[PDB]
């Protein structure tokens, strides 16, 4: 039972001795189908879902049919593009609808996608019978995410906050825009089947959140993924909220040029705690929880806040294994295999006896799923962790997440608008090290 | 900002420099109220719900109504007890839920209890309006689980399953018991008012459980626990399968006496892995799942099976930090205070830059929620591990769960039947050292 252990990711494999002529071999994936009136929040729902499956590592990818129709026809007019007496403009909708799942077929079946989110109003069972006869045909699983909600408030706020700023709009003021939206939504209500899991629907996998995800219906959930989907759907809110993220206080090991281990704060450190705890009573916020690592640099700057705490192991940084403690130059002259290998691939590279950016994805999952419930949360962390928070929030890529920029003694100020995050760095004005080191 | 660490879990805390005259100071429990017909699951509910929050470490008790009654009438006779025309049954039914609510006000504000699973019909409205009352006057948060089924087939395999062997049908036959339960149910039918989550229960947090889990109706999930009891309830399923648990075989470390690393098979570990082969042939499974560690002894053992298998980081041996490599005699001379720290609370205790048995349990929570939602399921993987999980399936405290004896090269069969888990044990036949250390 001859193993290897692949120098990269530390992963233990059957050794591999190909014979003269080596032979390579060349689950199953899904069709998110989003159901819905317009403002609705399928888009947001699209996006922010997609944000996640990415971060997890499952790749996915939205197909939205409104941009297929802004690239089939140049400029939008009106909502009588919309009408269903429109035949041409229906043809041209169908034929954007069709021209979007051949792109999804190539997607998940010829690029290595496993998630397909079809973002459509998808409102007809015609439409869906259509859906899932592509699906059933391609051996894709389809799973249907519906949003009904008939609060006027809510329709309008959505046109408010993301329709009238649409593309569409551009030549339109706030109040053209707003008519022409409630019109376009007019065009829709007549031929509008819901899904209906008793009767009609009965056999499809299915989430209805009703009004803006105060219920949930669930049908037939079939597996993991979607299982996990509908755990985020009931943990998610659309709440304003302010989410702070930041690292320790400069600590010893900083100012020594070491990774990990578990030191103190330095005097600088110290001063930016103080600093931060004007900072929070600055920003006047009602209720603020605060979340550290189990590491003391973390526990100590919260400290400073006197605020209540809690302590996450998930948060604590990265293990560094047997280069814990060591400085880079200690670790190119000690282990000089494992410096090149980190440096050629940052995101898989596991540390020997230790930890990889993909392991800590999977670590702080948690503590993304609790942030999402949360409103105001104070979260101070460590370097590698911080990019990996900041890449969910953010939407990076694994590639471009053990690059970003998080200083030391600097807030990053998240705040929650359209189909993502608004961020704002507040540094505050403490001297410290640089620990950020770019790519060669 | 002067931190101490605690010796025990490793915690930071601030250095507590108590005055002359130290001054102790002396969020909000909930109550599971379960809803339905009788033979709908909800003790099966109950008890599985509790298994796991109790193991996740959320104090947890069940209280059914059911069990004061036997206490309050001595011997059962008939359904006729159950009766809406029983006057006086009908006073003791409700003296009975009165004296367990009485029970449970006394475990969620005076014992340290956070979740109080009300095990009950709780079918008429009024029943629940008293509950609700009781929850608001202590301010207890409400959570209703309500199971719906239609379906004969699946009241009558319960009847059989679990309720013809309960301790009020002792004296009678599987047809007399039957016919008693079936006329029992229909005493429940006439008053039996559903959840309304439309109009009457629209401000009611609850979760109905339809067709043995086919389909959900989720209302206003209010928080963090809600929310994973729901996901919890989503994943699991009565499908019939097994369970197979076993370690890796013996490694070069178990022969040494060292604990951790990473170390391969020795002979007898090679001799096991061949045998585990065989004994999985013999087993006939239609499919069977084998999970993994990332550790090489417990890959080499699933390379001996010629089946596909699942490495898991999360299934990795408890992390010794300082003390990986080391033998008990090392870590007792190097580390006194440590080995007799470990000694003293095994559970708590955490390893310097290591692990406790509470991380474990922390780590294998999507283990935990994955093995509900497979089927049959070979789990390979190291003693601490085995034991955190064993204690999950055999519902064992956090106080027995680090001397559960998982010996080398012995499967650990684990058949789901009733209200837990029926276990085999299968000894390979192959000789091994002994790694299990009794307490002091
Ligand atoms: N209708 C409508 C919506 C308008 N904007 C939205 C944004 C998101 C949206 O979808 C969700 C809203 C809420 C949740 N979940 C929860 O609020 C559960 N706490 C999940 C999805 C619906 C609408
Ligand atoms: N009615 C009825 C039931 C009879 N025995 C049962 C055992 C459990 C039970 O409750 C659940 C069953 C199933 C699930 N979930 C799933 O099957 C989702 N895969 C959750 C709870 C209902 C009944
Ligand atoms: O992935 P990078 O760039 O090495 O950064 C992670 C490192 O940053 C630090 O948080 C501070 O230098 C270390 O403790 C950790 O090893
Ligand atoms: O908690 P205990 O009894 O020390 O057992 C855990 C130990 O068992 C082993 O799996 C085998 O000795 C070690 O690798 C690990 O440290």
């Amino acid at each position: 039972l001859e193993l290897t252990q692949s120098r990269v990711q530390k992963i233990w494999v059957p050794v591999d001795h190909r014979p003269s002529l080596p032979r390579s071999c060349g689950n199953s994936p899904t069709v998110i189908v989003m159901v819905g009136l317009p403002a609705r929040g399928k888009t947001y729902i699209s996006k922010k879902l997609t944000r996640y499956l990415n971060w997890i590592g499952v790749p996915t990818k939205v197909f939205n049919v409104g941009e297929y129709r802004r690239e089939a026809v140049k400029q939008y007019s009106s909502y009588n593009f919309f009408r269903p007496d429109n035949e041409e403009a229906m043809k041209v909708r169908k034929q954007c609808a069709l021209a979007a799942l051949r792109d999804v077929k190539s997607y998940l079946a010829k690029e290595g996608g496993q998630i397909a989110v079809f973002d459509a109003t998808n409102t007809t069972r015609e439409r869906r019978h259509m859906i899932l006869h592509f699906a059933k045909e391609n051996d894709f699983k389809a799973f249907f995410i519906e949003s009904v909600c008939d609060d006027p408030t809510v329709v309008a706020s959505n046109i408010m906050e993301v329709k009238i700023s649409s593309p569409d709009y551009k030549d339109c003021n706030s109040a053209e825009a707003m008519d022409d939206f409630m019109k376009r939504i007019s065009c829709y209500e007549a031929s509008y089947q819901p899904l209906d899991p008793d009767k009609c629907d009965r056999d499809l996998s299915l989430i209805k959140v009703i009004d803006v995800g105060r219920r949930f219906l669930v049908n037939r959930v079939q597996d993991h993924i979607q299982s996990r989907i509908v755990y985020y759907l009931m943990n998610i809110h659309v709440q304003p909220r302010t989410i702070y993220l930041c690292r320790h206080g400069e600590n010893e090991h900083n100012l020594q040029g070491r990774i990990g281990g578990d030191s103190g704060l330095s005097s600088r450190g110290k001063k930016f705690a103080s600093a931060l705890s004007k900072f929070v009573e600055e920003q006047n916020l009602k209720d603020l929880r605060v979340w550290t690592s189990q590491l003391k640099s973390t526990i100590q700057t919260a400290e400073a806040l006197r605020l209540p705490y809690e302590q996450w192991k998930a948060l604590n940084e990265i293990d560094a294994g047997v280069c814990e403690e060591l400085t880079y130059e200690e670790i190119r002259d000690t282990y000089p295999e494992e410096y090149a290998l980190r440096e050629q691939d940052k995101y898989y590279y596991r540390y020997p006896t230790g930890e990889s950016y993909q392991d800590l994805v999977q670590r702080l999952e948690p503590v993304i799923m609790e942030l999402e419930r949360q409103e105001n949360v104070l979260v101070i962390c460590h370097q590698a962790v911080l990019r990996c928070l900041l890449a969910y929030f953010l939407d990076k890529s694994a590639e471009e997440m053990p690059y970003l920029k998080c200083p030391l003694h600097t807030v990053l100020k998240l705040t929650p608008v359209a189909y993502g995050c608004r961020v704002e760095s507040i540094y505050l004005n403490v001297e410290s090290v640089c620990t950020h080191r770019e790519r060669s």
